[PDB]
This record gives C-alpha cells, sequence and structure tokens, in this order.
C-alpha cells in the first residue's frame, strides 16, 4: 500500500490555482523566502492543506507552497522543507517531489543554507552542487517501490545536471560574482557537526556539508525529474573557523549571498524561458 | 519474544527432502540461478512455503530455495536474496541463514553481482571477497540477542575464511582464469551509488561495492556459520565509466562471468568432497 | 509528547537520597564498578526503580545508580550503561543524562572500554577523549526538540571540555601514566569491526573505537552539561593485533587499567573540590 | 493530531463541482445504487480519490460518491459505505460525514439493508428509523475530540429527526405503501447473528438489526448535522423465518421494495424543496 | 512486560508526603471537587508528576492527586479520574488504582456523576451502587496478568463491599437523606445514551448509568482493594424526562446533591476512623 | 496481507504424522486432557511448533496437539485453547481453525468449562450447545476477509449442528445420564460475571455462560467447518450459589463430570465411524 498523497494534491492545487503547468519547482531554504515574494499572480497555499507536505517545525521554514510566474515562467515553489533531523525518516520530502513531477515540471530547483569545506569558498558564497555524498542513514526509496513513480533501482549518474549547471555557470559570469561547483555531504543532524566529522568530510572528498538536499534529490531523480541545486555558505564548517555556529548565525549570513541567489535564480530562469 | 521460522523450517524442509543433510548454502544473486538447474535429485521448495524466507520483490531473483547433490554434495541453494533496500531492516537475510545453521551447514557461499572500484578488475571479472566495510545503517543482530544462536558480542575475525579462500585461488588457476581478492564495501541503495561516493570508497579503502552480502554474512558469524563470498563484477562502480548503470545492465553483463563462476564453484565443491 | 522520566527521577532520587545535589555524573562502562564501592555514604538505587534508565542486559554492567560521596565531592554513579545496538535506538542514554542535568550536575564523566587505532597506544592504556566521529545511524535529538532542555541545533564544538581534559593531563602526571588524547569513533554493533573497517577508521582520523558514548555526549552537549570521557583501552581494534576478540576479553583486559583509572578519577576530582 | 481529511475533500470536491452547496446527503446502501442514476448534471468521485472515504471492499458497494440535483436539490450521494466489520474501527465512516457537514448539508438520508425483528414486518417492508441500540464494541468519538466538528460530551435525544420522520410519514400515506417506525439495533458482522442473539434482540426492545448505520449517525449529530434513516427489509431475522440467510439474498430482495424505496426518497426532497 | 508506574508513584510520593500511610483513596468525579478543599495538611501532587495517572482532559476534572486527613483519617483523594471514552482503553484508571494498594489504602471510596433509570430517583439524589453491569467493551485486566498485584482470574461476589454499604446507610439515616442501593450500568461514551439503550438497560435490571466506575473497580478488585461508590444523580437518563443533557447540565446539577454528598463522606469517614 | 499459518502447519505436521487425513478436531478445555491420554498411536506437537497455534498461558492448559486414533476414529486433537482475555483479540483460535479445515476434517468437537444460568442443571452436568448469544467485543471476522477460507458474510443458522446434537442425544440415553441442551452466551473476561451480569444474561435468554466457544465457532463456520460443543458444567453462574468461585474450583469439578464426558465424546464417536 502506497501514498496517494501526490494525486490528492494535484486536485488540490487545481482549485487555488487553476489551467497552470509549471515548468520549475522550488524548494526555498532558511532565509530564501524572499524571492517567493516576486512571484507573479501569487498564490499561496499552506502545506497543511496539501497531504504530505513538510508541515513546518524550522525557524527560516514557512510552510506555504507559492505558484505562479516569475521572469514570466510558470513557477511553484516551496517556502519551507523537511529534514530527515524531523524524526519522519527519509522519505520527508518524497510525496512533494512526487507532486511537482505530476505537476509536469521539468525541474527541481533545490536551494540550502550550508557550510563549506573548503577555505577558499567562504560565508557568502554560492556554490553550485554538482554531485554528493550521502550520511545519513539509508535512502528515501527504501522499502516497497512505487511503480506509478520510477522503478526499483535507477541512477544517481548526473544527478545534478550538467547542462543546467553550464547555463549556471554563464549566469554568474553575466553578472560579476564566483560560482564555485562542489561536492555536498548530507549530515543527518540536528546537531552540527564535530570538527573531527568535517575533517572526515574533506578526506573524503566533500566541498559543501549539510541537512538536507539529499532526500529531495534523490526522490527527484528516483520519478525522472531533473535537479538543480545551489548553496548558500552561511559559515564554515566547524573546526575551521573562530566562529560559534547556531540557527540565528545560520538566518543572519543567508543575507550576504541573498541578492546574488535572487540574481542568479533570476537569470537561470530567463534563460530557459 | 524470538523468531522461531528457522526452526519451523527446519520441519517443513524435511517434508520435502527427507534424510538430508546438507554442507554447503548457496545464494544465487541476480543472473546466477542457471547454476541451481544441475542439482542432483533437485527439489524446489518456494520462499512462500518457508516462514522468514526473503519471498522474492528482485527481477534476477526467484523465491526458490533448492535442495541436492552438486559434484555428489549435499547441497542447499537460495534463488534470489533479501536486501536492505527493501525495507524490512538489516535482518532480512538472517532466519534464512539461521536455517541454513540448523540444517548442518558448515559454510555460506555467498554470490552477488557487484561494481569494481579497480579499473585493474573490470565487467566480467569474478573477485572473492576477503573483508567488508559496513555503510548500511545498523547491523543485523541490533536489538535483543538470541541465545540459541549466538553471542551478544562475536568477532569479525577471519569472516571470509582465508582457508575457503586458498581453495579458491587454487580453483581459478587450475581453470584458467584470475580471481582477484578484494574489500566489499556494502551501500544501502535503491540508487546506484554517486560518482562522489565512489571516489569515497576508493579513499576508504574498498575494493567492490554492492547492496548485499554484508546481513547475510554478519548473520552467518554471529551463529558461526563459515563464509565464502564472490562477486560477479557487472560494471564499474558510477563515475569510473562511461557506461549507463541500471538493474537491466546488471542482469546482462553477470552472463560474460557466468561460465567462469559455475567452474569456480564446481572446482571449489569437488576440493571440499 | 514528551518524557517526563527524568523529572520523576528527580522526586524518585529524593526519598533514596535527599539533600543532596551531586556535581559529577559518572558512566562506569564494562568492568569499572569496583570504583562505585568507595562512595562515602552510598545510596545504590536499580535502574528499574528508574523510569528511561538502562536496565541492564549487558555483562559487566549493573543496572545501579550509586548515590554518595568521593575525595568529599557529592556523586552520582551509573554502574551499566545502555548502547544503541540493544535496539532502542540513539536515545537510550538520553533521560538518564538529563536526570544528571535536573540532579544540578555540572559534568558528565563518561568511561567506556574501547579498542585502540594506535600502534603506540596499547591495552592497558588510557586515552582521553578530544572529539568523537558518528558512525551509528542519525543522532539522539532526531525527533521533536525538548525545549525543556535544549535547543533545536547545537554546536559540538569543544564537547570534549578543553579545561577539564587539561586537568586530566596534570593529574596524570602527577600519578606516572601516559594519557594520550584522541578522537573516539563510534560504532553501532553488536558484531566488532571488520579489518577493513578499522583501516577506513584509520584514514577517516580516528584514535580509539567503541560502541558508545556518542549518545551520551551528544545528549549532554543538547542540555548543557559539560563532558570530560575517558576510555580504557582493552586491545587493538581488529587487524591490528594477533589477538582475538571478544567480551570475555574485554572484562578481562580492563583490569590491566584499572588502578590507572580509578586513581585519575580520584585525582581529578580531588582538583576539581 | 486531528484528521484533515475533510478539509481536503472539500477543495477536491471543488474541482468536480464548483459553486454547489448540498442540502441533503445520501448513504445508499446494498442494492438502492440505482436512485444515483437519476441525479441531474451527476458527477461522480470515485472514494479513492477523496481521503477517508471507504473505498469499497463490498459486494453491493460502489465507491463512488455522486454530486448534483435530485427533484430540483443540490444533493450529494454516497453510493457504498464502510462498515465497522471491515476492521478499520468505529470511525469509519466518520470523515465522510464530516465531509457532508463542511459541505454545508443540513441533513443526513442513510439507507441501509437490514433484517426485521418483527413477524408483522416482512422482506419487501421499509421502515423509518426512530432511535437505534448500540450493540458494536465502542462508539465513533472514542479518543481525543475535534473540537472543529463538535463537543465532548452530546446528546443522542431526537436523534432520527422527529420532524423529518413526520415528512416520511405523509409521504409514504400519499404513496400507498406502510412506513412501521423502528428501532435499529447495530451488530458487528461480519457473520449474521444467532437466532438466540435475535431473540435477545427483541427482549432488549428492538425492532431492526444490521450492521452499519450506528457510526455515520453517531458521527453526525456529534458534528450537529441532522439524520434520517430507512432501512430496506430483505428478510426476517435469523430464527424468524425458514429462510437461508446470505449477501447474495439481501442483494437480491432488495430490489421488492426498490420502488417504494425511490419513490419515498423523491416524495421526502419535494416536501423539503 | 509489565508497569512499573504504581512503583515509580511510591516513590514520587514520598517526597512530596513523607511518612503517610492512607487508608481511604477517593476518586471525586465531576463536580465533587470542593471536598478536596477541606483537607487537613494537604498536599497537591498534579497527574502530569504521576507516571500512569489520568492527566485530566475533561471538564470538571482536575488532575490533581490530594493527599491529607479528613475527619482525622489518612486520605489520599484523586480530583479527576480517567475514562474509556478518552481513548487508551480499559486500563486507564488501573495504573493508578494499584498506586492506591499499594500506598496501603484498605478501601477506595469510588464517585461518579450520573444518570437514573428509575423514575423513583430523580436528579439531586445520591445512590449507593450495589452491583454493576459491564457494557463497555472488554475489561481492565484482558492481556498478560500482573502476579505482582492479583491472579488470573478473579470473583467480583461483594464487589461493592456489602459492610461499608450498611454503614452508608446508618450515616445517611443519620443525616437525613434517602441512600437509595442501585445496579449501575457502564455505557462506553463519549455520546449520551439513546433512549432506546436505557430502556434496554432498564429491562436488563440496571438502576443507574453512567461512563465510569466499572475500570476502576475491577481494577480494584483485581488487587484485592475493597471498593465503595456513590453516584450523583445529576438528570434522569435519556428519553426519561423533558430536560435536554450535556456536560454543562451535568457539572449544574451535581451541586443540588453536593452538601449530601459531603455530609454523608464525612460521616463514613468517622464512623470507620 | 494474510496469515499463511494454516499452510505452514499443514507441512510442520505431515513431518510428524504423515498420510494422516483426521476427521475430527477437538478442542479440550480446562481439565479434560485426559482423554488424549486415550489417543491411539498418539504423536504428540508443542503449539511453540505451529504457527499461529495458542501457546498456553492458562492453568488446565496444555499447549499440544495430538493427532491420532481414538475409536479408530482419524483424530487430532487440542489440548489447550486460547482465550479472548489473553489481549491477542477475537482472531486468536482462527488460525488453529483454519488448520483443522485444511488438515480435512469436517467437524470440530469443542469443549469448555462453564457455569450454568439454570437452576435446574448444575455442578457435574453436561450440556449440548445449541446456538449462543455473544457479549465479548467485536468478532473473529472483523477485517478484511481472507477469500481462501470463506466468504466476507456468513451465516450462523445451524452453527451447533442439529444433526450431531440428535446423535449426542441418543449416546446419552445409551448411557444414563441426562444432556440438557443449551444457548451459550460469551464474556470477555477474565475476572468472573457480577451477580447482575448473570441475571442479565438469564434475562437474554442464555442458559450457560463462559469465556470461550465463540471465537472457534464462529472462525469455524466462516470456513465451512461443522461444529459440535459440549460444556461441563463446574458450577453455578455468580449470584445462583453459595460456592466461591475460582479457576481452581472451576479445575476441581471438572472431574465430578469427566467420566461421563469421556463415554460421551467416545460414544459419539462409534456412531461417526
Ligand atoms: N550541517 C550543517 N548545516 C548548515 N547549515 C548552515 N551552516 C551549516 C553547517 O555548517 N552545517
Ligand atoms: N551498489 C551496486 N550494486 C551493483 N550491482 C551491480 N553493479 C552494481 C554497482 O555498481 N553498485
Ligand atoms: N567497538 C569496539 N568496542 C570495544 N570494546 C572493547 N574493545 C572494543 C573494540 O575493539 N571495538
Ligand atoms: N446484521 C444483518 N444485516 C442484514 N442485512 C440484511 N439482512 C440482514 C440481517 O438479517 N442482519
Ligand atoms: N452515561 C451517562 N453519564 C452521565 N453523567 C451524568 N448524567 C449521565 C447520563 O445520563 N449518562
Ligand atoms: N465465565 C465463566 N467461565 C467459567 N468457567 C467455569 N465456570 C465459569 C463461570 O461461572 N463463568
Amino acid at each position: 500500500q502506497f501514498s496517494h498523497n501526490p494525486l490528492f494534491c494535484i486536485d488540490i492545487i487545481k482549485t487555488y490555482k487553476p489551467d497552470f503547468t509549471p515548468r520549475v519547482a522550488f524548494i526555498l531554504g532558511s532565509g530564501l523566502g524572499a524571492l517567493a515574494d516576486q512571484i507573479e499572480n501569487a498564490v499561496a497555499i499552506s502545506y497543511e492543506k496539501l497531504p504530505g507536505f513538510p508541515v513546518s517545525t524550522v525557524h527560516g521554514h514557512a510552510g506555504e507552497l507559492v505558484l505562479g510566474h516569475l521572469q514570466g515562467v510558470p513557477v511553484v515553489c516551496m517556502k519551507g522543507r523537511g529534514h530527515f533531523y524531523e524524526g519522519r525518516g527519509m522519505t520527508i520530502m518524497t510525496d512533494a517531489i512526487r507532486t511537482f513531477k505530476l505537476l509536469g515540471c521539468e525541474l527541481l530547483f533545490c536551494t540550502n543554507a550550508a557550510g563549506s569545506l573548503r577555505p577558499e569558498v567562504g560565508a557568502g558564497s554560492l556554490v553550485a552542487l554538482k554531485d554528493h555524498i550521502n550520511t545519513m542513514p539509508g535512502t528515501p526509496m527504501v522499502g516497497l517501490n512505487d511503480d506509478r513513480f520510477g522503478e526499483r533501482f535507477f541512477s544517481l549518474a548526473n544527478a545534478y545536471d550538467a547542462e543546467y549547471r553550464a547555463l549556471l555557470q554563464k549566469v554568474a559570469k553575466e553578472e560579476g560574482f564566483p560560482l564555485t561547483e562542489g561536492v555536498f555531504v548530507s549530515y543527518p543532524g540536528p546537531n552540527f557537526e564535530t570538527a573531527a566529522e568535517i575533517r572526515m568530510m574533506q578526506i573524503i572528498g566533500g566541498d559543501v556539508v549539510g541537512m538536507s538536499v539529499v532526500p529531495e534529490v534523490i526522490s527527484a531523480r528516483h520519478c525522472d525529474l531533473k535537479v538543480v541545486a545551489v548553496s548558500a555558505i552561511t559559515n564554515m564548517a566547524e573546526g575551521l573557523s573562530d566562529v560559534k555556529l547556531s540557527h540565528a548565525q545560520t538566518l543572519a549570513a543567508a543575507e550576504l549571498s541573498k541578492q546574488n541567489f535572487i540574481n542568479l535564480i533570476c537569470g537561470f530562469l530567463r534563460k530557459i524561458a
């Protein structure tokens, strides 16, 4: 027995936003809500009205889904996401993503706040994710497979679409800011990482560290939804600076990168219109 | 309260195969079913009739247990196994293995399809596993210990029996094919690994990567059942070639190694008769 | 809905030990019970009378909580702990630690039996833990946050208090035995580690390996309880010696370090009085 | 934590039937589907698309909700219901009824197939229920109360609305058939009643016996939805005739009363328009 | 595995009320809290601090346990109880009662608000319960038996102690008010009874009807705690008057009988001192 | 998902008793074990080896299934049964009965210890059950229906086979003892009934009262297994005598009727051979 939550969401959404077929699905992490404010003919639906959606329990996370246009592009946007640390397992973002797929989106644009594992890339930088290393226990698709959405086994080759990543490089140039590319390594949380765990992540080949992305992304590849992902660096991972880490410091430093993030997103949309 | 499933299986098996005490227990992974076809006085029992057994949900996996003689050796053979990715936890292959032990087997010969982490060893090769690194969440014996089968704590030293491994080296020589030995690293799945995860596995010391073996093997050591394990390399892990990965590609390339696998198994049996 | 077990324990404890405000909370691992015998005006309360406490299921572990004075310091002492391998998740030691906090302790002195990942440091040595790397699935605080004890997110910076660690260095000198400092890497168990997993732990930066510590420690930092931790090396991790590993050998070699452990603890208490 | 299923249904229904505020909600039992065929501008929504609705598992029961006009009255109609015997407890018909309430219905017109406990009233008769006696274990509102729909405690006085019952008496007259009024006694099922249980029901004051009605009705009174209920007598209860009971006999004899049932319903609608 | 909640409560209670061995345990239903106000040296412990106690969710019910002296008798008093309708099964009042037993009480004095099934006995009357008829599903002791408290099977003969009932008759005379004796019939609720159910209860031999008493009482007999019980008639059961039933009307009419109830309780205490 | 326990039992039983097709299945209640001692070529299988069987937890109940011949009739016999009061719901005897059906039995001969509701029939008497009245919550088949064994709905008409009951009357004559026929009313237990509940049972039409029979019997009718049932009267129900009730008194008085019970069973077998 499988979740029909995405199917119910399709119908619930037709009610608040009829004759609408979004092309891009966004997940706005901590602090990045401000972008949804600019969506054309914005219709907001609380997650409490959408079965399966991540009714927020996190600061920086709203619990709203905003549908409309942005750059004249039919877009759907999650203001707030669900994390493994909340206790509902690795499937927490799975119904939502499947909803994006059934809505007819062709890609997911995942954003998240994160720590840097490279001295070279500091707070304020934006990093395009080109791959990931999962450290959370298990994975989203563990369990009986839902044949309606994808196959039992599936490849993560080119999970972070190389083509949309090239477009992201172009937009960064055109606007005068660096857009490094890195390997994201997920961490369960909710505690931040130890300094030793961070050193282990460097050794293991990671460039960025966070508590999200992996569940959504693996879920997206399962149902054949292309993925894009960019992290807003809010600090240096633990042990890599003199700065004390907290959620308050994470919400605060996500503003140094905010304007660059908004322009990158809007420029990417212009190039795919 | 503990599982009595293996005890029930003993009795169920006496019905279909009386006065039979197998010495070797086989687990035939994806594609390797063909071997069970050559079993002497072959009696097939569907997993649906054996409490605790991995009623298949996977392509390449049958859901049959075949008992009989091979190279004149009383043998029991699993056509199909259970994996962590199916959602029933790390204990999925535990009752079955305990059944092998109560049947009186002295060793488990585990086979599995897998990806190579070494450029040197490509699709078509066979690798004898000499050890493993577990990446799946937790382990099979987590929980109350079943004193009827083994102790609370137990060693994995010489888990992949050095002696039976030497015999495997000799057989390979005697038949004209290389038999590299390697460290197996388990992965939860069902998604295949990312390229970065694969690089992390090289760094960590792994030679082979797959979604099985570890549960069965740790379960076997717990109840003092010696283990043997060989992987049929079906491809290069993610990022190590230009080849796209799928279950269809895994079932397909397990044939390049099939004849060598059959001869290795039959030659090993000959040497222990 | 949250656990009120620590609150119930406060009241249960007033009954057996009135007008008592302990400063240091101890967790005596396998073999180290002998220390609790010297507590002044020792009052023992079985874990069966304290909701949430780790009613033992492990050899070397009692299931007793001893309250009293040591070197004239109001102390509370756990004779036996709970482990992830028991099957009750990563929260197994969380209620107990919160009980220590509500009792008014200012620090946790965690002890545990462990294997060494350094040739240089053998069976009999004592190692002060300066940090850790978690390999167990998930973490203790995963799930809804209990605001009565701490915040949603929290730092592990200086988790193993640098100041109390300097005092430990001093005492060791004042008593004639090396007190190496190391990075502890947790392992789920109950099986011991494979040789390959051990090599992976060296590569990853670990110095000591065990099946406990991490749950208690992360729980302690969550509720702002300072931590101290020392491991009694009972052997070399797997593959690093010719010695066969078992719980019997772990209980046995924890005696070579016992007198040094007792003097270190008593000397540390003397310096904080 | 409470069910939001009715709220989701409101939104799902606006999609298939916009600007529609039904006044009467019908539950068509076994055999009575034929009535829904005459609904004006009939829109059918499968229960699989309505969270909480009784996805059928019973013969005679469809799993469809039909919305439209009948005798020019905005009506909503359940073709098929859920029963306690299905194993989902006494709350099985609760979300559906709450959906009727939020839709803005002012009354529920419950119909069901049933056995007679009075020799006087045989197969083919229709009986208006004036009250009930519950024999099923527990009740629908057992558990935390959902303040959004009604209060903790509530009265069943005039549960089967006396006023709408008087209208039913008039209609029956106006059409040439007797409409006896009776006390309905619920039974868990799925087995039919024993002869002794039936005698016990006579003694206890019952006139009609069945496996439904009570859950729906009590749920309706909780959220202040007026109720009407009529049973189509399909046989004499066990031990009261020579006739063998089965679901096939229940679906068959519900036709002797079908035309009278259709006219009663249509005449009642006419009088409330 | 059994509940140790009563054992924990013993210890928690010693903290708030040391060297105290109560003889009588009271359960004050809806409205009867006022009595607890006159307890000598009254110590109040919220149910949130007593594991297993009925943390209230009902109006008229506090969630406090008051210990002290009344008419100079060491007494323990529940201000508020738990009911089957709350959803935690028939065992809801079991730990509390066992706590009364371990505290050393020799009797339980259960009080409750209720409806009368006899015209003769109206709102304002007090009825001593001499026996009961259970209509709730199952019973409290269903499940594995806790040998520490009582036996597997046990008799309900003289459940409502004849001797303490004679004393109650005496006191009533000594105070000027009728004290009718009756058979109590439990009902699950939370809905009030139908008129037909009430007629069925008369037929079945009941005199009083309510939603409590039975769980507590059966639990008391199991652990050999004598019982007393008196109901404050707040109304006539459904269908027996013109009065509309609600919890507001139940809290209101429990005052007509309040002074008589207080004097009966205080006079009974006087006679057992 | 359904229970395959009966199918597993078939196979387990072939092992201990090959080429055996029993015609009659017995359930020996409390005290009646002695009969199984006389079974020809008796093979005993502990319930712990038969998935789904009532591993005993009750005095008077063994936990053994005995297969063999008796009166030269292929018979299967349960020494001990499962009851609703044990906490595993009304389905506790369902797998066992289905096992009897798959074994090929044509009838179930249910026996049980019980109390009499008729002054006329006292301790020592035997009563053939001709029907029943269920007072336990719900019924065995509640939940999804297992189509492999029977239909969703089914009749209890002639549940206690009139034909086998006539044979029972004949055998009683032929041996010189009365064999009254009565209506059995089930009670949940484990507490014995109150005197008032007993009076209610007389009023309701019952002749015998007990804590078993109903689950087994309804389960038997579901899978079309004919039923026979006889109760050994061990006492008068509560309030009908001066005798104190206990399980010890129930095991004791089941001997006054033992010889008559043995002869009745053996005579019935002779007449169906
Ligand atoms: N895990 C993790 N999440 C973050 N979010 C923002 N900064 C960080 C960080 O350093 N680590
Ligand atoms: N995890 C995993 N399993 C495999 N099975 C066959 N090839 C592979 C591979 O590359 N990875
Ligand atoms: N995990 C683990 N625990 C230990 N406890 C004592 N020695 C060891 C060891 O080598 N490994
Ligand atoms: N319970 C019950 N349901 C019915 N449905 C139709 N006839 C009957 C009957 O006699 N009893
Ligand atoms: N069940 C029930 N409880 C009550 N409490 C107060 N009055 C009543 C009544 O009439 N019925
Ligand atoms: N329920 C019940 N079971 C019994 N078993 C034996 N006697 C009795 C009795 O009186 N009542």
